[PDB]
């Protein structure tokens, strides 16, 4: 398998996903993922509005999302609702591939937050909105109130520093389904069922389990010492690439803070930097991206259930990226397996059981 | 790439093993139930596990009525392979696997729901019919008859049925197969890992073959017919589908057994065109160029001699290779080593972000 779109800080097609973060919104992202390069103001103007008239779903599917459980895993809901837009507006060639792409992230907002606010609020939402940007537009789909412009930056910086990863269990699985010359609904579907795997999706949500349990940064740096002479696993911190820090961890740390200084809060952020200190002071260990993510969202009054299902609206872009890779240039490992079972033996029948 | 116990493909004595059965002797001798149960729980079952399995599966034939409303909802001209995906994906929601110990329960509930997901869409969209979802058959394979044509199907349909699912359920890793244990290595639920499998097996180069073979088959009103135009499709380097295999080296030893199954059904329902036709194709295809037929070719008349839509064919394999594909979910879950190489950076140097107005 070779690929041009990411490489370990880490950058997008050359450019530092820092820059980006800072002077891009999200769109502009995805379009240098499954277009090939940052566009300019004429194609960026064209793109947000082809964008904003993908955004409503089909009766068919809004009557298939209410029959969904209020209890159902939301992950779930983004694989259904995947599934089902496939029956009804299918990729019937490959020619449609960077139109279907574009459709799922216009959709996606929508499909998480009809299902959310009809099972947990019993309303029926439009999913059109007056945001210009995505990231804005899920805001005002999850509150159904105009998001403030600060909430509005950090929703596109967060969609941004995870558009794309290079190789990943998910990303993996998008490519094997890719190379059978399956359907762009197929590959994503598959990528969804192997992000909710608590072995590569619910960091976020893990870490906010944790900041969530201490009352001041002096009992959080008290209890993080405990766990750590006890070599408890801690969310949030640790990667199998980066040595010296994850550039991510960066740009999401003084947006959280931002956020913090918004809403008022006294608690969770002074808990997340005193965690965040201690880890490197004992374990020279720098927090990655999925640590300062959870407050954040948090401070935005995004449920934490609702965390991965965000990853999902952001690495779309990265995944069907790699499926346009993947049928231009079909190479990928073929698998073969160590037979450890038993020898040949004769059939025994029913009676000698 | 993986380690597994349940089969082994192209090796000397057997050419296809399940634990180290001759697939030709399950398909003789067994019910799928017998194979599903091997494959599942780990040895051939006795009478009085069979007889409880049996009973077990007939009572998760039902579809909730919040599923039969999603399929009402999905078009008729839609791929079955999407139906089948949808079925599972919203099952998943409403009998979630809450836990590792209910794993082969789920599995057992998929094996026996997924011929009413199939039927209760094609026959509501092709038909107006709301089906019964249960029937008075008590194998998976008569089962499946009964919910299809809405009568009692005959011993001969319900045998090769039952043949039929055996020769598909398990071929050790292959890209559905990888596809379900990727899944299953980050601890992701059996209904994540079935919905991945199964959009793997929609793309042509896995899935279809034995759809391909119908369409091939089904052109010609005469053997002679048949074998004069396959010389000119051997001329323009046409690809036959059906035909030679990239493991089996001289037979695919589930073709010889459909092969005779598929001749029984010819003389049953009176055809002299379409078993003639595809053993012209066969005959033709070894003197033009020693290549064998695989398990595909025959099985395309096998199925239309019994009724079966072709656009249904694949989703028949489904049914079948969901034995195999949860056996090895269960297998990546006990032993939790997979290769998933790294790709190699072939794109830009780094570059500086340029700003909108200088693009």
């Amino acid at each position: 398998g070779q690929t041009a779109l990411s490489t370990v800080g880490l950058t997008y097609r050359g450019y530092d996903v820092r820059d980006l973060a800072a002077a891009a919104i999200f769109e502009e992202v995805a379009y240098l993922l499954l277009y090939g390069e940052l566009p300019n103001k004429q194609q960026l103007d064209a793109y947000l509005k082809k964008l904003q008239g993908q955004r409503d779903l089909p009766q068919a599917l809004k009557e298939v999302l209410e029959r969904i459980p209020k209890d159902a895993h939301p992950m779930d809901v983004m694989r259904t609702g995947a599934s089902v837009l496939g029956t009804l507006e299918p990729e019937l060639s490959f020619d449609q591939q960077r139109d279907v792409a574009d459709r799922l992230l216009a959709a996606f907002p929508a499909i998480m937050t009809y299902w959310y606010r009809f099972t947990h609020e019993g309303q029926r939402i439009d999913c059109n909105s007056d945001e210009p940007t995505i990231g804005g537009h899920f805001l005002a789909l999850l509150h159904g109130k105009k998001p403030s412009e600060l909430h509005v930056k950090v929703m596109n910086v967060s969609l941004i520093l995870y558009a794309e990863h290079e190789f990943n269990a998910s990303t993996f699985t998008a490519r094997v389904c890719a190379s059978t010359l399956s359907d762009l609904y197929s590959c994503v579907t598959g990528a969804i069922g192997s992000l909710r795997g608590p072995l590569h999706g619910g960091a976020n949500e893990a870490a906010m389990e944790l900041i969530e349990r201490f009352s001041s940064p002096q009992e959080a740096t008290a209890e993080l010492l405990k766990m750590l002479e006890r070599k408890d696993k801690i969310m949030g911190f640790g990667h199998a690439i980066y040595k010296d820090s994850d550039p991510r961890n960066e740009v999401i740390k003084g947006w959280s803070k931002q956020l913090a200084d918004e809403v008022g809060d006294k608690v969770l952020f002074a808990v997340s930097e005193a965690i965040d200190k201690t880890m490197w002071e004992q374990k020279k260990l720098f927090p990655n991206a999925d640590f300062y993510h959870a407050s954040a969202y948090h401070f935005m009054g995004i449920p934490t259930k609702l965390f991965t299902p965000i990853f999902v609206c952001s690495r779309t872009s990265g995944w069907t990226a790699h499926v346009f890779e993947q049928r231009a240039n079909n190479r990928i490992i073929r698998p073969s397996a160590e037979y450890t079972g038993v020898e040949q033996r004769a059939f025994v029948p029913l009676e000698q059981r």
